[PDB]
């Protein structure tokens, strides 16, 4: 976990003043542009929760539109689980739970009593986790963990949220 | 390829009149929830692309947001090869080139980094569906102007009587 997450941090792309002024943006995706390093970022993931989670399946992995989606799907996958997305309004088809921040999440997806692990790639004011908490709890499913690879620690996005957090770098 | 194709026709959900009357939605996202038809899904185009393409080495999966982030990233991994992702304007940081495309009232733009595929590169762009055509167009044109070689677009589901694939001079495949 860590010697993966020094590799990746050195993968990062810095781009100050983006997409405004003052603002330091971290692009992951030269990470995604190297299947050695997309490789490490899932292996780091799988381990951890592995190592938080050795006798509790997890059912399903929650991942939120848009950066959630290109990590989320293959964590899934590389765990044998289910994945799920959390949208914008209006984007996703049939009955939808909705928590304003608005997100929104499939009614059919996920049956009460599951086991979910919410991921996303950055977390900042924390307002877009706590929303798919929200829907979370709306389907009866149980929330083990948030898991982030970057985090804005001056941002206190933590503090929103009310299940634990991990981050990867 | 066929029998897999048709567990995972099997697994899409119809939904009428969305997001508007008279449409009707195909949801793929049932494929997603269950980890033995995902995998069907990914094995299914990593078979398409070593037949279709069997001398050929792919560089990367360059996928549309936001579907195409679904599946491209871990065909990309299954195959051993980089993903570059195609996004709405604004979103990436850094140089990018910018294409547009139009909308039922209006015109959107597509953008992707400038430095993320170098000139000469073979690959392949990724998306859920083709409707109209008009984003796969605009991602072909991105492709172009990093000098990069489009070599097939890869779809879930195409809408046939839009005559999508019209507006694109690649090959298309298409898996259900
Ligand atoms: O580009 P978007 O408007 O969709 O914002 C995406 C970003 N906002 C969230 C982090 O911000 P915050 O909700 O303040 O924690 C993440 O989903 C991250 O990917
Ligand atoms: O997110 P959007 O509202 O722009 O729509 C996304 C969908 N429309 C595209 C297909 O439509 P078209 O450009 O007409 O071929 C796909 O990317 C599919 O995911
Ligand atoms: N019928 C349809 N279903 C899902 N996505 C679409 N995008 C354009 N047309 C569509």
């Amino acid at each position: 976990i860590a010697s993966y997450a020094q590799e990746l941090k050195l993968a990062l792309h810095q781009y100050p003043n983006f997409p405004s002024e003052g603002i330091l943006f971290e692009d992951f995706l030269p990470i995604f542009r190297n299947p050695g390093l997309f490789q490490k970022l899932i292996d780091a993931f799988k381990l951890h929760l592995e190592e938080a989670f050795p006798e509790v399946k997890i059912d399903y992995i929650v991942g939120l539109e848009s950066r959630g989606f290109l990590f989320g799907p293959t964590l899934a996958l590389a765990l044998g689980v289910g994945f799920v997305p959390v949208r914008k309004a209006g984007k996703l088809p049939g009955e939808c739970f909705k928590a304003t921040y608005l997100f929104e999440i499939q009614k059919n997806a996920i049956p009460a009593g599951s086991n979910v692990i919410i991921v996303d790639d950055i977390i900042a004011t924390g307002g877009s986790a706590a929303a798919a908490g929200e829907l979370v709890e709306q389907l009866e499913a149980n929330l083990l963990e948030y898991n982030f690879v970057m985090e804005l620690d001056f941002l206190k996005g933590r503090s929103k949220l009310n299940a634990p957090v991990f981050t990867l770098l």
